[PDB]
This record gives C-alpha cells, structure tokens and sequence, in this order.
C-alpha cells in the first residue's frame, strides 16, 4: 500500500 505513498509525493 505505500506504492501510493510513493507516487503522492
């Protein structure tokens, strides 16, 4: 779930 967190920022 942190490939969004990655792609946010």
């Amino acid at each position: 779930t942190v490939y969004v967190y990655s792609r946010v920022k």
